[PDB]
């Protein structure tokens, strides 16, 4: 495939340029990888203008739906909207072609909205790690909104707070989600009003024990309803005030670069792990050592050194 | 140095063969290295009879004071205690007085490597000494300004956070990271006096925003208390409370479950830190991983055009 045409349609907005650049990416073949490698950092000096918001939400109501609804107003209003999914257990597939676009119905059809599922990778930190590269891609392409979902049952919600800038939690009317929060939005927002205006106090107290990271913000709590479409404009306008308060102090630039550092490591130690899977006597011992170091039969710098020693 | 012997009184609670046996483990060399590994090794069944509790606070708060009031009660009580550091700067190279006298007692500062995951890989294998050489209580301390709490955290059984004794507009609050990590918050300096009236206060508050981010269920719920490290107050309540947690975790086997899981994790820090030792074995080396880094942190090539110019490194 043409690379300097494809760079060029991307860079004019072609979706199709930018999913088969993205599928690239993605790509579990290391020469599909490399070719894309070049692509990506020709285009870097094109990224970055757009807001990264992370968002997860407990096991029930009302994530799918809060996204398209918000996704829904913010293309409406002329923006253009990614949304990319991360979920642990893609790294015990090999991902999916199609994904599950429908589970958003009017960006599923929104023609000026992405959707991807969470890409396939040896380890959760490729998995991020690629979609940092796909989250790049998509700016690239001219789209100003990344939001980036946990979809797992597994433990994702660090790894998108760190892909990144805001980190929006949802919740009804696990301690570690709650200090990822920039902020809390309580959904089912009259009868049940009642319900999450409450809940929204309990958990706005809740937070104010928790030192926020800067002093530049202070993470609020608001209520929702992604059914009927309330109070997103006003959740919205909060995520648009932290990027300027926090742009102007240089703050979220100095979370990126450290996301990024973060992320190149990751890929180091995803193609170490690659190796050691990579043919059946290397995995055999590999997971001995790993096997016997959990079952308390060697310590755990006996098993470093064993697999050490087999690269 | 022969170590067939050594391994034998290490066993017996010679406080000598553990001392020479942990500074082969930070001699920064291999050969010292290696046989020191296979002692641990050969010991490992020895190991892990011991309450292990990580310790955390600012500096200031009293640590290192209170560190030393809950060893010497727990000495006195009949146990052996084991006071280890974890402190990122030892990436780049007697305080407790009572203690440090106290042959109940064994305090090592923190070892020296080229990562922080290394820093705390090498003390899980002192640890595993220290409790084949029969200490039956191991407290963990972050140690200077750094992000060492999650470290310390995965390393023991039982996750305690020191605080200062503001409350209102003064009061402390948990650092971004921490909340997680904590099974029970001490407020300290809850003097007689204002003390341990601010120090009450400051209590209450910390409990009554821990008592929304809460069920009754969970094997575990954590309390907040008040002490005084350096008058004496509190610090066998305090224990009580972690003697507690063992229990209960214990019957459900999650204390074994978490272990489990920690060990690993020291393990695949370990590959990581061999890896880094790689890295920054020669100069040109060193400097062409330094340029990769900053090359990704500038913003000038994507984090993995870093990490490809790194994988053909090494
Ligand atoms: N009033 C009071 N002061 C204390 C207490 N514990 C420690 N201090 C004082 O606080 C200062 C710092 O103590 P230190 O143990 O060095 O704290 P670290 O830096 O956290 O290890 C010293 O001057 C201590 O005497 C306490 O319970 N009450």
């Amino acid at each position: 495939p043409d690379m300097d045409t494809l760079r060029e349609r991307l860079l004019a907005g072609d979706r199709a340029a930018l999913a088969r650049a993205i599928t690239l990416a993605e790509s579990r073949r290391a020469d599909h990888r490399a070719a894309v490698r070049d692509l990506i950092d020709a285009v870097l000096p094109q990224t970055g203008r757009a807001i990264r918001v992370g968002i997860t939400g407990v096991p029930g109501v009302g994530k799918s739906t809060t996204i398209d609804a918000l996704g829904s107003l913010l293309t409406a209003a002329g923006h253009k909207v990614a949304v990319l999914a991360v979920d642990p257990s893609s790294t015990r597939t090999g991902g999916s072609i199609l994904g599950d676009k429908t589970r958003m119905a009017r960006l599923a059809i929104d023609r000026n909205a992405f959707i991807r599922p969470s890409p396939s990778s040896g380890t959760l930190g490729g998995v991020a790690a690629k979609t940092r590269e796909t989250m790049l891609l998509c700016e690239a392409a001219g789209f100003d909104v990344i939001l980036v979902e946990t979809v797992g049952v597994g433990q994702s919600e660090t790894a998108v707070a760190d892909l990144t800038d805001f980190f929006l939690v949802l919740m009804l009317p696990k301690k570690g989600i709650f200090e990822l929060a920039d902020m809390i939005a309580v959904n089912k927002a009259g009868d049940g009003e009642r319900r999450a205006s409450a809940a929204a106090s309990e958990y706005r107290a809740a937070l104010h024990i928790l030192t926020p990271p800067s002093a530049t913000w202070t993470p609020p709590v608001v209520t929702i309803s992604g059914l009927h479409g309330k109070g997103l404009d006003s959740l919205w306008s909060r995520i648009e005030d932290h990027r300027s308060k926090l742009t102007a102090t240089g703050e979220i630039a100095g979370k990126r670069r450290e996301q990024d550092v973060k992320w190149m490591w990751a890929l180091v130690h995803e193609r170490l792990h690659q190796r050691l899977v990579g043919s059946a006597e290397v995995r055999q011992a590999t997971a001995e050592a790993e096997r016997a170091v959990a079952g308390g039969e060697h310590s755990p710098a006996a098993g470093a050194d064993a697999i050490a020693t087999l690269i």
